[PDB]
């Protein structure tokens, strides 16, 4: 009913979608293979008024004239994909990723999904999986009696069989590198997904044009940094407060005008 | 929200930088060929709210206005190349450099890699690789029947086969020099590829215009100072805790404020 | 709105500004060759009302009129141009000033700006720069087998050849002094400009004249006094607090005013 609460309305809410992100930063500390996101705000539109520039008088113009602005709105939020610092897990189907690519799973429907996540399993049939279950492609089979997996810096995964001095190859780990890394869907489940915004999914192997490097018995942590995270917390609590105030003042006056 | 609020928040993750720099300087003291870093920092950006040298009159100069400053920023993280203590393994394989040299090794991208750790090791094909699998080039091969290899001070590599009353030469290993070897880039591994930071490498004998001299069964140590890491422990510490305190100053004003 | 108002306004502006201050001291605690600011305040207008002195009872003398007054601004910061405590890195390339001189560096863009901190490297041609890469002044040129680089108590640079028993002088590196130290103006990255309140740069070699000497393997450390920077929160603190009480006390008598 009156603009300044609209205005402050739309700042309270940007600050509580920007304590959502944090919070939502935060609870991923622990996931291996998390990306930090930062969102990023935009001013609302402008009331013209009186267009500047307009002749002020027949041989002057109005300098800066009357804008009047509404709230402000989140554009989007980025992801900061950066290598996280590796941890030793000392098992031998834990991979990590030293550069910027990623894994590619296969969906139930069918469809292929990209995380960078590296804790793998082995299911009942041998196949190389993810936590969730979902199959690594391209398809890793690990035969019945293997006594030691070994997976190189260039993605081969051997095999060492039992009375035999030479390992044997039972599959290739490529990684996906995309133009636009950080234009990914993220679907949860440590899963990100090829968007329009994203470019298209360029195959290579780990350790060519740009591929990253492999690392068996290392996971990447998230990248989160947590005093950051608490700095803005205090930031963000007392935005919230100043915006408070704000709907409190404009709530004051408004009472006013009712008694006049 | 407050310009002292974004100082202190840079103080903090300035002080958390030279942290993180101190703490990989801890975590790789036994390692051999290694180079400390160092950060370094600036000042950041200078609010003239008054100009130092403003002419307030006509007569009159005003001295060194109002230059309210913005935080700190870290130029940059710079490695301390400097002769790390030499040990000796007494092994025929371990070499050690005297002055500023660097071995060359070979990427499986073909592309050339430059390394200070002298722990070789022949292969199953019998060339001399580092630690990491990587080969020294140019090739030195080592053949199977070789008795003792023996480097001399000058990079000539012979072995004493059975028999063969004489040494044979086996090849030559040189060293490369850069004009600035703080500029190389560090890609783990102990290993450094060039920039253009860095110049261009200039091969030389070891014993030649500049490169260093090749002792035999020496290892060159870290040259990190684990006093000097405590110390700066500690006043890392105390200034960490004094920028969370100012940031916590500014908290309790805007508090103050809010409270009214 | 109300005369009270804006004078604690003004003392709130004040308050903050130290803080801003304190806070820019404080992020700078690490930097090499920092100098703290120290801010100074003046009192602002002052209402005639009752002239002091005006004749009342045409022989007697009206004393201490009423000389109501607005709040405060503040007049200008100044450095305080002092010896940093000097701390030994064991480098060749750093160099420290024990007296009151100014190394000269050219900015790209054509001019020369002045800069304190001694940390020096080598561009991929030789040349002394800084560690932002801004070209030090002499344009010294260090050659390309380099084997040891001293830098004298009197500014000569000397480099120490393979086969030359003696060191042959590559440059001599000087130190500007000005008439007024305080008014150059910092523009950020250690960097000082000069301007009409700082006098002309008066080049001279370490050691005459007053420029002081130069040390080798030292960097002179920021003068931050840090307790007395939090004895200065604490005031900050309090006189904000108290200013934002005479704001509280203002704005009831306003709220009375009104209700009635």
């Amino acid at each position: 009913m009156i603009s300044s609460l609209w205005i402050a309305k739309t700042g309270l809410d940007a600050q509580q979608t920007n304590m959502d992100v944090i919070a939502n930063n935060l609870a991923n500390v622990s996931t291996n293979g998390f990306k930090r996101q930062r969102a990023v705000f935009e001013d609302l539109l402008y009331q013209t008024i009186r267009q500047p520039g307009a002749q002020s008088s027949e041989q002057t113009t109005l300098p800066s004239g009357l804008q009047i602005g509404t709230g402000v709105r989140p554009v989007a939020t980025e992801r900061l994909h950066s290598q996280g610092n590796l941890s030793q897990t000392n098992n031998s189907k834990d991979v990590a990723i030293k550069g910027q690519g990623f894994f590619q799973v296969m969906l139930p429907d069918g469809t292929s999904a990209y995380t960078r996540d590296g804790s793998f399993q082995v299911d009942q049939n041998g196949q190389l999986v993810t936590a969730g279950g979902f199959q690594v492609q391209p398809a890793i089979t690990i035969p019945a009696n293997a006594l030691s997996i070994t997976i190189g810096r260039d993605g081969v995964v051997s095999v060492t069989q039992q009375g035999q001095a030479a390992p044997v190859q039972v599959g290739q780990l490529n990684l996906t590198t995309f133009m636009n890394d950080t234009g990914l869907e993220s679907i949860g489940e440590n899963l990100y997904i090829e968007t329009q915004s994203s470019g298209a999914p360029n195959e290579s192997t780990p350790g060519l044009n740009g591929a990253g490097l492999l690392y068996q018995g290392y996971v990447e942590t998230s990248n989160v940094n947590v005093a950051e995270e608490l700095v803005n917390m205090i930031q963000v609590q007392r935005a919230y407060e100043i915006n408070s105030k704000a709907v409190s003042t404009t709530d004051q006056m408004l009472q006013k005008l009712t008694q006049l």
